């Protein structure tokens, strides 16, 4: 029922989820100068490595690529984090034109779209109970600029063809995420939400600063994907984004000066 289009969008989502108005919701607005750079968050660890994809899926509101979570394999760990957080999944945001996209915003800047790599903390044993948590999840979000082509995006690219609209999927083994992430791990991290329903309290922020270059070619092809079903209307899966929500008494930190 929910979407993103005038009549189910991100200002008719509190009817179904009021949790949409609360007190740690995401995205947000993300004031460069008034971050706090905290020179206490011990070092980001992303350990790639072992990742093993699954699946490639069109679910209506983005397109996911799935991973194996049954045992330690691609984790993140370090910075505001507590233990070890597994990686279940990312998938993206993106615009109708390359001045919007992004959920997240850097001093009032919209990206092209942002990437988000969906991890839940390993201590709740599943994401569902991980989702009930408010140190269940963590994500880490990286924007997406237009400009040069990112190689380690393209099997991405190439597939979208075989899901275009709601409900296919495709197998995507072997796919590295490593090659998604851009040189630099400085971060902002703040504590929020889902960006989408459930909208739940239960996500640890965590955005790069550095955004990866994609090239139009790539983006153009995430905007053939579609929203609806095959056999329905047409509608081009574009401008999947929430936009910044209140900020409320929270803070972010940097973890570079
Ligand atoms: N933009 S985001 O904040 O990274 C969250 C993206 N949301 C999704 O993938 C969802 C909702 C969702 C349902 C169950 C879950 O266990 C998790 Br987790 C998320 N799709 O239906
Ligand atoms: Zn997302």
């Amino acid at each position: 029922h929910w979407g993103y289009g005038k009549h189910n969008g991100p200002e008719h989502w509190h009817k179904d989820f009021p949790i949409a108005k609360g007190e740690r919701q995401s995205p947000v607005d993300i004031d460069t100068h008034t971050a706090k750079y905290d020179p206490s968050l011990k070092p980001l660890s992303v350990s790639y490595d072992q990742a093993t994809s699954l699946r490639i899926l069109n679910n209506g509101h983005s397109f996911q690529v799935t991973f194996d979570d049954s045992q330690d394999k691609a984790v993140l760990k370090g910075g505001p984090l507590d233990g070890t957080y597994r990686l279940l999944q990312f998938h993206f945001h993106w615009g109708s034109l390359d001045g919007q996209g992004s959920e997240h915003t850097v001093d009032k800047k919209k990206y092209a779209a942002e990437l988000h790599l969906v991890h839940w903390n390993t201590k709740y044993g599943d994401v569902d109970k991980a989702l009930q948590q408010p140190d269940g999840l963590a994500v880490l979000g990286i924007f997406l600029k237009v400009g040069s082509a990112k190689p380690g995006l393209q099997k991405v690219v190439d597939v979208l063809d075989s899901i275009k609209t709601e409900g296919k999927s495709a197998d995507f083994t072997n796919f590295d995420p490593r090659g998604l992430l851009p040189e630099s791990l400085d971060y902002w991290t703040y504590p929020g939400s889902l960006t989408t329903p459930p909208l739940a309290e239960g996500v640890t922020w965590i955005v790069l600063k550095e955004p990866i270059s994609v090239s139009s070619e790539q983006v153009l092809k995430f905007r053939k994907l579609n929203f609806n079903g095959e056999g329905e209307p047409e509608e081009l899966m574009v401008d999947n984004w929430r936009p910044a929500q209140p900020l409320k008494n929270r803070q972010i930190k940097a973890s570079f000066k």
